[PDB]
């Protein structure tokens, strides 16, 4: 089992970490949603699907930078909603193919009233999402750590 981002970089068998650079709406009003869809960015596959079933969860999701200070939100994992930052592990998603399949994570972040001017700086760390992978075959229990960085500034008008 292994994963990769749309702009190249990979995390190998056994887990590890990688940076993901995401384009964000340049402006979002208080009470409107900023959507960070990682299904277009993070892909995973099963290396031996004839024999093994891989199980994948969102173990933990946390906010950093401007998202931590100026936004509240939820995370959608495989169509279901959870508070973000997370306090519980999600149900699993099954990976049973060599073909790259999206990791179905999306963040829904709404600016709080207090926000104004530049809320998210370009290049800043905005989230860490931990993908946890197990299987039906042995004791493998791996973390794939995705560090999410903003490609551009996000302005929240006062
Ligand atoms: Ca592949």
């Amino acid at each position: 089992f292994a994963c990769k981002t749309a702009n190249g970089t990979a995390i190998p068998i056994g887990g590890g970490s990688a940076n993901v650079y995401v384009n964000l709406a340049p402006a979002v009003n208080v009470g409107q949603n900023l959507v960070v869809d990682l299904s277009t960015q993070i892909f995973c596959h099963n290396d031996y699907p004839e024999t093994i079933t891989d199980y994948v969860t969102l173990q933990r999701g946390s906010a950093y930078g401007g998202v931590l200070s100026s936004f509240s939100g939820t995370v959608k994992y495989n169509g279901s909603s959870y508070p973000f930052p997370t306090t519980s592990e999600t149900p699993r998603v099954v990976y049973n193919s060599r073909t790259d399949k999206p990791w179905p994570v999306a963040l829904y972040l709404t600016p709080v009233s207090s926000a104004g001017g530049v809320a998210i700086k370009a290049g800043s760390l905005i989230a860490v999402l931990i993908l946890r992978q197990t299987n039906n075959y042995n004791s493998d229990d791996f973390q794939f750590v995705w560090n999410i960085y903003a490609n551009n500034d996000v302005v929240v008008p006062t």
